[PDB]
RNA sequence: AUCGGUUCGAGAUGGCUCGAAUCGCUCCUGAGGA
């Protein structure tokens, strides 16, 4: 069971907007996100589970870029600062990968590990 | 020189909005930022500067979280939904450090090693 | 006029329906205006 607190935590470490989180998690309208992070109205179960799968696959994402840092290389990673760039080069992905790579990306340029290109 | 997609990257990790960092990092409009941030300016130095020292006072803030994580203490956090709230219990800090101390929090909270209030 | 971001207000309160402030896009002459 969730709180108020740690869903606008877990959206916001993964750089999702209010109107994308509402469109693409809740399925619903922007005020009824807002009403959710504001505790006027209690958090959904599944919406529960997706951020914390969508969490898992930000840990399977950068278990990738440990291992490549286990073996010597300097890693060049892909900042795509708009989504029409980002769909340029992926075809079957949409916001949800884009938000998820900026903030993978980020993290690793931040630690000094790697390299943004 | 600092280009646009690292300033941007280091902006949205921090968790700041753009009219923040305008009005006390940049000391500039919104409008200005943004062009900051599209590449159509230069990004400025000191803007530069401040937003590397920031960062390691984010790093600072883990390894002072990881020092009481090897005690095999499981810490619970504060995560701070206003700035008036904050600013109760930080009477000489400002939104920077509320940005900073919810980032902190949300990142220990994700991975599973502290628990929310 | 139209479209985006942030923060909020009501209502037999429901994943619902209506609204408000402000910053932008656009136009003019690290800035100011409608």
């Amino acid at each position: 069971s969730m709180t108020n607190k740690e869903l606008q935590a877990i959206r916001k470490l993964l750089m999702l907007d209010v109107s994308e989180a509402a469109e693409h998690i809740g399925r619903v309208s922007a005020r009824s996100w807002q009403y959710w992070e504001s505790g006027r109205s209690a958090v959904p179960d599944d919406v529960e589970q997706e951020m914390l799968d969508l969490a898992s696959v930000r840990i399977e994402m950068m278990s990738a870029i440990d291992k490549r840092l286990a073996d010597g290389e300097r890693p060049k990673l892909r900042f795509y600062n708009k989504l029409d760039e980002y769909l340029a080069d992926n075809p079957d992905h949409n916001v949800i990968g884009w938000r998820l790579s900026q903030s993978v990306a980020a993290l690793y340029y931040t630690e000094g590990h790697a390299d943004l290109i």
